[PDB]
């Protein structure tokens, strides 16, 4: 008569850094704590750990610049050999008519023969509720938010390539 | 030995519209709360009052998309006859190494020939504490995002002369 219901939606978007899949990841998932502030100056205020070493269970917090908060990212999957990253985060993410589990967010970077390489990113929202309902621009705003971040870094990097 | 310091830091910004000084003004002011989330789609979700008939007094909450919370605008001056309107904002604004008392968000818009419209924007942010510390991103940050939000009334209004 009831059952255990649950979405998961997956919204996927690509594009190609003249940068590195290695100078990106490094960028992104090593220096982090450092160079989100110096890629998004007027978003990311600090960018920090908070517990672990930098693998997987590490929780990491980014604080943003003015009455937006902070959000704990927790990471799931850190793999430098293959240039993939996952973490998932849990507060703050409810729709006013759609309360959320999680999103979890994922990159893969591959090289390409000239050098650069393909940036695929991946979010995942997983619902909470017996039914559904996400609009368009939400789930634009988040993959777009996510890639975002990718993008600002890969350009503070090629700017900066000793940061 | 011990004195009462405060600073106020005013940041000013204009830029010159097509748009009329009534219709940006009403678009903003009087119909907020069904403009902002269709101007700003990916960044506001929600926009209510939530005490005041709109009025000096009136307080409107704007929730933002994404895990990035949300925050009050205590309404401070209304002027319709000089398309003039001044909030201020409490909670969630502390830096870091900075608290601050408040921060202030003051527009003004001036007719021109054309019926375009000049936007003057102003933010005040108030200090908390014996000392001062406050840079150039942060304090730029503030102004762009105010004035950022009105662009975007801007463009959505004189793409749908409607709504
Ligand atoms: C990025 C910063 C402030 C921007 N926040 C706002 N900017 C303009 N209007 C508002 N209403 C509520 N919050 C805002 C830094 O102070
Ligand atoms: C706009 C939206 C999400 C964007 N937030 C994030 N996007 C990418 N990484 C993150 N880490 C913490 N929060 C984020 C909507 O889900
Ligand atoms: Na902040
Ligand atoms: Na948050
Ligand atoms: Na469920
Ligand atoms: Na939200
Ligand atoms: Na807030
Ligand atoms: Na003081």
């Amino acid at each position: 008569i009831d059952p255990f219901t649950m979405g998961v939606i997956t919204s996927e978007s690509e594009y190609v850094s003249s940068l590195s899949a290695e100078k990106l990841y490094r960028g992104i998932v090593e220096d982090g704590n450092i160079i989100y502030p110096k890629a998004l100056p007027r978003f990311i205020e600090k960018a920090e750990t908070l517990e672990g070493d930098g693998g997987p269970g590490t929780i990491k917090k980014l604080t943003f610049v003015g009455d937006f908060g902070s959000t704990k990212q927790h990471i799931d999957m850190v793999d430098r050999e293959n240039c993939a990253y996952t973490y998932s985060v849990y507060e703050g993410i409810a729709l006013s008519d759609q309360p959320l589990e999680k999103i979890v967010f994922e990159f893969k970077l591959v090289p390409t023969p000239e050098e650069g390489c393909i940036v695929k990113s991946t979010t995942k929202y997983y619902t909470k509720g017996d039914d559904i309902e996400l609009s368009k621009d939400y789930l634009e705003a988040g993959i777009e938010r996510f890639e975002g971040f990718t993008k600002a870094v890969e350009s503070f990097l090629l700017a900066n390539p000793d940061y």
